[PDB]
């Protein structure tokens, strides 16, 4: 089964700075036939459900601020917040839907 | 945008009994072209990430105990937990991946009575 490991577990950045979160998959999630990486990124705040930010590893979801971006391929992915804003404080997760059982990373806490 | 609303928001159930959680979608998530409901259920405990329980509305993910079952179609879905166990205490979510933006329900907190 595919396991996702995020780094770091907690990240603290100043207001307006760039935030980078990594996710490494034990196996590649890149479909060689369609060139798509079945990897998604989610944001979750206390008392609320997870919210999809990025899918196909680098495609931004509707409604998500443009400062959020995803990159990477195969087994190494990165979520980037170009300029951090107070409202970005939350827990971030990567999730693979390439092969069952689908699985989430352990989560990364982002604070100011 | 399709919005999912769960009911109840929280519930207390006795060990060994059946727990039922409902999810209503503002618009149908059933694709008439292939007969599939793009609806999934997740379980989440404090300090841990969400864990997929059911997808396609009724297909149980591998590794998940048979006491978890999903049913429903179109705009109404149900997650049933039979023979409740102490470790089933968590927040449960439904999630639709039919149309963008994909979306989760608000969550239902299940506790032991």
């Amino acid at each position: 089964d595919i396991v996702l490991t995020q780094s770091p577990d907690s990240l603290a950045v100043s207001l307006g700075e760039r935030a980078t979160i990594n996710c490494k998959s034990s196996q590649s999630v890149l479909d060689s036939s369609n060139s798509k990486n079945y990897l998604a990124w989610y944001q979750q705040k206390p008392g609320q459900p997870p919210k999809l930010l990025i899918y196909w590893a680098s495609t931004r979801e509707s409604g998500v601020p443009d400062r959020f971006s995803g990159s990477g391929s195969g087994t190494d992915f990165t979520l980037t917040i170009s300029s951090l804003q107070a409202e970005d404080v939350a827990v971030y997760y990567c999730d693979q839907y390439y092969s069952h059982p689908y699985s989430f990373g352990q989560g990364t806490k982002l604070e100011i």
